[PDB]
């Protein structure tokens, strides 16, 4: 697997190159404001197509079976959208930048508040772009890995592979921090701080999901991967 | 924040709650109602001990009573779950709810969450999770799970304090791993592996919570237990 042979700098470059664009909502500026869920749904749907193509470019992801790729996307898709949102909003305190033309302030609200808090935490930590892309790849590979159903040798090999790629991303995070001049103690503290925010992202995804053809099915994701 | 890694570990080990028994001799086999009855009774008794444990986690009682309650509100089910997973580590294919309530997957059909718990227990076994590591992780859940959902200078001071204590627990985890002879690379990889499982514990708590709704200790109950 090429993935396992990457240096930290190569991993970062691959992830940066794979980044999807920031999409715009279909809000027509020449028409009055007088649907929020309509705009968000349309935006998320377009984002999903880009997510699939991004996932295929995350080192190690295409080494997995199509089935395992789908399972990872099924578990991670909303967390991935959410972490993208929080990243885009980092420099807009008190606001969520769903798209450059869909920037919402606080004044539904429960999940909004949680997203704002995550954005504030990212700001307070001075989260870097190189760190963000590592975290988003971790979500992809980690969120679904504990819930594989198969007992086959192949499934065991798949989980081992995922954990080895995750290990490489950890190494990458640490390398970035070391190059930035953090002491060994600071490197381990910051790694922990970043990974603990993943627990909050999960929580938000679960709450978002309960706040509810909405979720992409296994079959839809499989078709999108094969296409 | 004055504690060394060794002192932190000792404090956490000394704080550990007891393992409780489920009510003695239920009618078996179980109904849906009677199984949920037994588990509820066990969890309710466990909660009292959890509060006592929480008060002994370094840094926890430095917080306002209000902030202590909020942390427990967010973390209580995850804490119960990680305790269950720990107890079950040496019983492959089974969940050791209590020494007298050991259930295999064949028993209890809600099976989705059962399977997730079993998978976590398998992951802990495969990693050879150590007791010293377990207690660090449980304390992280307590301090981390509610911290992102805390404007006054006092609240900023509270969150900063929590993050400083969390930093100390990370240092403690690393110290343990270094003493065990892991290379620096191994230490960071294992730390990440352990912290990523916490995301799965959250997921399980959220799913468990939705299942309990298809429940929570009240603010008042938690406050009373803390004050008592
Ligand atoms: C009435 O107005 C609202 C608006 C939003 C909210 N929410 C809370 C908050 F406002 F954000 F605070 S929310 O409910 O939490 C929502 C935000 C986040 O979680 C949900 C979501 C999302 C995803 C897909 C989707 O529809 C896609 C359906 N299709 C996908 C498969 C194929 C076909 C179906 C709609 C929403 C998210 C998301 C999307 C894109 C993004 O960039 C970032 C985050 C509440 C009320
Ligand atoms: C009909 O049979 C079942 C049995 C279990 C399940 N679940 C899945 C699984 F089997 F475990 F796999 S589950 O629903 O996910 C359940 C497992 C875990 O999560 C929940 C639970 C729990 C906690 C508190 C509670 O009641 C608390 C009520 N009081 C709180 C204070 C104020 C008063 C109210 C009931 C259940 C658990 C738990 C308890 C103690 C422990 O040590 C570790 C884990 C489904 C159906």
């Amino acid at each position: 697997s090429l993935a396992l042979s990457l240096t930290a700098d190569q991993m970062v470059s691959a992830l940066l190159d794979a980044e999807p664009p920031i999409l715009y909502s279909e809000y027509d500026p020449t028409r009055p404001f007088s649907s929020m869920m309509g705009l968000l749904t349309n935006l998320a749907d377009r984002e999903l197509v880009h997510m699939i193509n991004w996932a295929k470019r995350v080192p190690g992801f295409v080494d997995l079976t199509s089935h395992d790729q789908v399972h990872l996307l099924e578990c991670a898709w909303l967390e991935i959208l959410m972490i993208g949102l929080v990243w885009r909003s980092m420099e807009h305190p008190g606001k969520l930048l769903f798209a450059p033309n869909l920037l919402l302030d606080r004044n539904m609200v429960e999940i909004f508040d949680m997203l704002l808090a995550t954005s504030s935490r990212f700001r307070m930590m001075n989260l870097q772009g190189e760190e963000f892309v590592c975290l988003k790849s971790i979500i992809l590979l980690n969120s679904g890995v504990y819930t594989f159903l198969s007992s086959t040798l192949k499934s065991l090999e798949e989980k081992d592979h995922i954990h080895r790629v995750l290990d490489k991303i950890t190494d990458t995070l640490i390398h970035l921090m070391a190059k930035a001049g953090l002491t060994l103690q600071q490197q381990h503290q910051r790694l922990a701080q970043l990974l603990l925010i993943l627990s909050h992202i999960r929580h938000m995804s679960n709450k978002g999901m309960e706040h509810l053809n909405v979720v992409p099915s296994y079959d839809l994701l499989l078709e999108m991967l094969d296409a």
